[PDB]
């Protein structure tokens, strides 16, 4: 696999519907809000209230996200790698019981 | 087995009926909702203002778990792959006893 550096566009496109996560995470949440807002149910203050209120939360999921993929991805290949050693370890553990009789 | 890349698209779609992680537990969420909402039981405002209010944590709970996910899955194959070493370990232990003698 080809592993790509984590750079500052990454996380944050400087633009509403950036390419980012952080952009993507707005972009989802304004998807369910306005999914409410066109049913009637909130005003646009409140709409504009409670978008602006998880500016500084959803920032952190997407920090947290951003940096704990690539390495769970490749953590998760380090850990099936070494599933294949344990079995290469068993049919080992096979033959030393056999050079033990 | 084949592990998969943690990507952004397996947290959320951007869309409210997303196939994402976040997206199915606030498809879910909303599944109760409107099981309780169908019974006159909350206004519209309520549905809003719960809906909206779960916002921020049921994501941090979607991040845990979509970290969390595969890497326990192979965490508990390699523990059985452990445990099948044990038995062999417990056999070499009966093998060591016999040359013991």
């Amino acid at each position: 696999v080809v592993i790509e550096p984590i750079t500052n566009e990454d996380l944050t496109t400087k633009v509403v519907d950036g390419t980012g996560i952080f952009d993507e995470l707005m972009t989802a949440a304004n998807a369910h809000l306005s999914a409410q807002w066109d049913m009637e149910r909130i005003t646009g203050t409140q709409y504009a209230e409670v978008y602006l209120g998880q500016l500084t939360a959803v920032l952190q999921q997407a920090v947290t996200f951003l940096i704990e993929k690539d390495k769970t991805y490749l953590n998760n290949l380090l850990i099936n790698a070494q599933i294949e050693l344990a079995n290469k370890q068993i049919e080992l553990a096979d033959k030393e019981l056999e050079k033990a009789d």
